């Protein structure tokens, strides 16, 4: 007699997951992680992240809101707050104290610049909190955010400690079942034998040879290559390290098993909920870049623990007793000295100089507050005390942006709509463009062009960055594929549509209706 619902839904981030990821590596899969979500679910192989800039905690955020940043808050990892004179973290918050750990910096984080609910807590509304939602991370973003604003809790890594805390805007002490987590060190056991490539390293076919310009180093290495024997004690000297390595998201993924269990996730009929972001593809990707043996391994490794966590998912909640979800918050492009290895167009994309001749110019000093995002912020206190108009400051600073050699677009974030930019650049501008926390200039980079000048990063609107991998799998999924158009927006709105909730308070997207069976 009541509204059938799964038992337990899983919302998976595979952080800089790029679509292709699922396809370049598929003959090395095995049958039970990716390649079950393609066998028995159901993939959408044209869905584009629909705002710009592409970074952390947008994605995130954006993926279990419905939302964009023009409307939930979360216009960056930072973003300088003009009223708040500084730059801002986006889930610092100083009136919560750490629970588990004495840091600080580690443990001061909350929800509360996120403006918008999120599927989460509309799961939360409709049960009347009877929910049990779990956010599990590395990063602090990663899991508040999807977590929403009321979950029954969220973790993330304490990197001077290896445990898993949380603040006190959830709790006021660790649950017994994260301390017992937490005592097994399971940080330690898992990087104990240092990191090897899984397979043998000739067969990592589809990535460059090992020791290439373009790579980072990982640990006391000095070399970007396998073994990295130093591993174990290197870890315990910085246990962040862990993040960089394939490790942290097997971590990650057995810290959600006991979250399941702790919590006893998806055992009576009332729908919970578990949000999981693998952050260490995104560390790897950063440090080595897409076609890395690292990389390549990390996704190997990766699809093994997947496929270890759906079958723990069979054994404690039932197979088709539960639905999950696959995607990533944002790609990543190749490496800058990969592209000109291969002749592809590429480049590196200013705050001290372009205010140098700002004050030659109009005769004031720290005209421009920051730069970060790909926009610049004008400081309104020197503009006012030095008697200055933005729009004549700021159509100075465009001109002079133009002549810049990595530049496609760069316009003033007061007139986007009437722009001479095509789609679907101008909306992605628009819905990533906040009023209170964006800048006054918004940059668009020719395609290919990175901002380090090792590994590789994510911002831009270009598919290799807003193409995101998106697999359904379980309850009231049918098996199969697409290749319509659809949004990162459209993930949220799609399982509310399936567990019959109202949508995301701040929602711009629609249901993905040809996975619902
Ligand atoms: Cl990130
Ligand atoms: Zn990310
Ligand atoms: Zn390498
Ligand atoms: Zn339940
Ligand atoms: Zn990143």
């Amino acid at each position: 007699n009541a509204v059938p619902r799964p038992k337990l839904v899983v919302g998976l981030v595979v952080d800089q997951m790029r679509w292709d990821y699922l396809y370049r590596y598929y003959s090395k899969y095995g049958e039970g992680g990716f390649k079950r979500m393609l066998n028995t679910g159901y993939s959408l192989n044209n869905v584009h992240i629909d705002y710009v800039p592409t970074v952390s905690a947008i994605g995130h955020t954006s993926i279990f809101t419905g939302s964009v940043p023009s409307i939930h808050g979360i216009a960056g990892a930072d973003w300088y707050d003009k009223e708040l004179g500084k730059s801002v973290y986006c889930t610092s918050d100083e009136t919560v104290q750490p629970v588990g750990t004495t840091s600080n910096s580690v443990g001061q984080h909350s929800p509360r610049n996120l403006w918008s609910t999120t599927v989460t807590d509309q799961l939360g509304l409709a049960t009347n909190f009877t929910s049990k939602v779990v956010g599990v991370s590395l990063a602090d973003a990663a899991s508040i955010l999807p977590a929403g604003h009321n979950p029954t809790g969220a973790f993330w890594f304490d990197d001077t400690t290896g445990k898993f805390i949380t603040s006190t805007y959830y709790t006021k002490e660790l649950p017994k079942w994260v301390n017992d987590f937490n005592n097994k060190n399971v940080p330690a056991q898992l990087v104990a034998n240092g990191w090897n490539t899984l397979l043998p390293i000739n067969q990592y076919t589809e990535s460059s040879e090992d020791n290439v310009e373009w790579e980072g180093l990982l640990g006391s290495k000095k070399t970007p290559t396998f073994p990295y024997t130093d591993l174990a004690k290197d870890y315990e000297a910085k246990k962040g390290l862990i993040r960089t390595t394939p490790f942290g998201n097997t971590l990650t993924l057995q810290m959600a098993d006991a979250a399941i269990d702790g919590n006893q996730m998806g055992v009576d009929d009332i729908t919970d909920f578990l949000t999981v972001n693998l952050a260490s593809t995104d560390y790897v990707g950063h440090n080595f870049g897409p076609n890395s043996i690292e990389v390549e391994d990390t996704y190997l490794r990766l699809d093994r623990d997947l496929a270890d966590f759906f079958n723990n998912l069979d054994k404690k909640v039932g197979k088709g007793n539960y639905l999950v979800f696959l995607s990533a918050d944002h790609g990543a492009a190749h490496s800058v000295g990969f592209m000109q290895a291969h002749k592809m167009p590429t480049g590196f994309f200013m705050k001290k100089e372009m205010n140098a001749k700002l004050k030659q110019k109009f005769g004031a000093d720290n005209i421009i507050a920051a730069a970060m995002n790909y926009q610049v912020y004008f400081d309104r206190k020197v503009l006012a005390d030095s008697k200055l108009e933005l729009d004549d400051v700021r159509d100075y600073v465009m001109t002079e942006l133009k002549k810049e050699p990595s530049v496609l677009y760069v316009l003033s974030t007061d007139e986007i709509w009437e722009s001479s930019i095509p789609e679907p650049i101008k909306s992605r501008v628009i819905n990533g463009y906040n009023w209170k926390r964006s800048g006054d200039i918004q940059i668009i980079s020719k395609d290919g062009y990175l901002s380090s000048k090792k590994g590789t990063t994510h911002s831009v609107w270009n598919s290799y960055d807003s193409h995101i991998p998106l697999l359904f799998m379980g309850w009231g999924i049918k098996q199969g594929e697409s290749n319509q158009p659809y949004h990162m927006t459209d993930i949220a709105p799609t399982v509310s549509s399936l567990l019959k909730i109202q949508f995301p308070s701040g929602a711009v997207g629609k249901p993905i209706t040809e996975v619902i069976g």
